[PDB]
């Protein structure tokens, strides 16, 4: 399992204690949000994969100069050898007029990344699960109008590419959004006796529900080839409506336990971050607050065996 | 919110009367259900989005000749630059062996418009609720035997052309018909928690699980990127069972002030219109002449907020 290692606060810890809190607690991947230097100085050479993105600040650089795209590239990525890079995020929920710049700017950076022989490491961008217009039954799945129109090309690409999709997927959001539309326990992993019909397959929990709506949208986009991880998922454990620890715990512990089998559709390991490692005080006040694993003193705020 | 400009009626007010009195209560859209002149032109430049209907004894002709849908989009369309021209409804209710020019007709209106500068106007239909064999609960959706063939076509033509389905939706019409099958409340926005409780899926009012079930027979035809619009829905005064001021106010402002959020499977703001702005004295004695937020001298049936 990854964890998403969310900068916007003013009291965590120094990089280098974070990346050894990755390794005592045997998480193999992280998530930036950004080529911060002091993370990525400090996770060279441990063995934890790293996927590193390109803030949406920049992507308006990255798609109109493919010379910036090659500068970012030498210094976020080249400069550091050993650091395991996994891939390589282009944007996090890019929206309006913003979307025409996404595929230029991944096309420049994979570009980049292949003439300087790490074409291993595969371009991608992360999309909100806000995107789909229909996500029940998954049979159905669909972007809406709006996004269908980027995600087009987008998906086009990945598939020619050979790169994944990544999704930031959230039941406790879709479920928060009208308390009185679904049951609570489907979106926690606690719907015992539930068990929604959608043709030959059964479902039981809204997360994978909500992986499979996602594979149908793209298979209508010609990508059926493509592969979907899991950028950001998690519960909070205060500030809303069962938000609590108890509540994010048995989420994220079941989130992990889960993972490895996949969905009724699409058997085998989903590639899932945990957002996030600490709780950042720099958030929204409210549920925004309250993501975090651990608290900026380096405390579970619940217990979690990774 | 949209309002219905029906006119069967002998009494109603000016046609540049009724265009200021959309303004003053800020109702933002207008259906129509012929090209009426009058109305044309009272609302242009007004900013009021206008959805016009082609009646249905023009419908053959339209579907015969794509010089007489060109003719058609030329004086009813063209001429009117300064409206704010939504949608171009093919067609109400549309029944019987009219329904095999629904389709040829829709293509040539479409294809008429695309021509003249205006393919921004979406080309649809009108249907009723009664062609819903299934409506509960809403995972069973489905059209009635008769319905699904000429609506595989209709739906087919809708996800090409990125168009939406109108639907006429009425809880009161589906409760009056059998007032023992179902709590009035359920049909009113009254009741208190959910009433079908589908898999996950908790519906509480009529309203909601009409249009989920709407939705799921769209996607068993090829439809699941198609939006659905509802383009009538009310509550009578008088007339009937149940219709008096009181309910009609209470159904139409719950409708209001629900709309925005949408449905359980389809959270967001659902386009709908209100049926009518008038009371309708040449429509069938009883509930028809009942279903106006205006008596035809302009004061409040009661009072709405928009
Ligand atoms: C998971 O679901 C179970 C079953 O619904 C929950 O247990 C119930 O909790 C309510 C709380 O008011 C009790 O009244 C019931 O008696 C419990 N059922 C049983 C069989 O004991 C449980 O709380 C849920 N777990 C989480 C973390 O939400
Ligand atoms: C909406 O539902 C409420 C609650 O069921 C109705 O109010 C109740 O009406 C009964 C009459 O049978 C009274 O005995 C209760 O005291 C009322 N409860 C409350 C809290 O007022 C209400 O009449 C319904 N409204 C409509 C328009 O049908």
């Amino acid at each position: 399992i990854g964890v998403c290692y969310g900068m916007s606060a003013n009291n965590l810890p120094a990089a280098s204690t974070v990346v050894s809190m990755f390794k005592s607690n045997g998480i193999k991947s992280m998530r930036l949000y950004a080529p911060n230097q002091a993370a990525l100085q400090a996770v060279g050479g441990t063995g934890i994969n790293v996927v590193v993105g390109a803030p949406n600040d920049v992507l308006s650089n990255l798609a109109a100069s493919p010379a910036a795209a090659a500068s970012w590239v030498k210094s976020n990525i080249q400069a550091y050898p050993k650091v395991s890079f996994r891939y390589v995020c282009v944007g996090n929920e890019v929206a309006g007029g913003a979307t025409r710049n996404l595929v230029p700017a991944m096309k420049n950076v994979h570009g980049a990344l292949v003439a300087a022989g790490l074409g291993h490491i595969k371009v991608t961008t992360s999309v909100s699960q806000a995107i789909l217009g229909v996500f029940s039954p998954p049979s159905a799945g669909s972007f809406t109008g709006e996004a269908a129109a980027f995600m087009g090309p987008v998906v086009q690409f990945l598939a020619r590419t050979n790169a994944p999709l990544m999704a930031n997927i959230y039941p406790y959001l879709a479920w928060a959004y009208n308390p009185s539309a679904m049951d609570m326990g489907y979106a926690l992993f606690n719907a015992s006796g539930t068990v929604v019909r959608d043709g030959a397959y059964g479902y039981q929990n809204l997360f994978d529900t909500t992986v499979d709506a996602f594979y149908t949208a793209m298979g209508k986009h010609g990508g059926s080839s493509v592969k979907l991880v899991v950028s950001e998922s998690g519960w909070p454990s205060g500030g809303g409506t069962a938000a609590t620890p108890a509540n994010a715990r048995f989420y994220n512990q079941h989130l992990i336990n889960h993972v490895g089998r996949g969905t009724p559709r699409h058997p085998g390991a989903i590639e899932t971050y945990i957002f996030a490692m600490f709780n950042e005080n720099q958030k929204d006040s409210g549920v925004e607050q309250n993501w975090g694993l651990f608290y900026p003193n380096m405390q579970h705020v619940y217990p979690i065996n990774f």
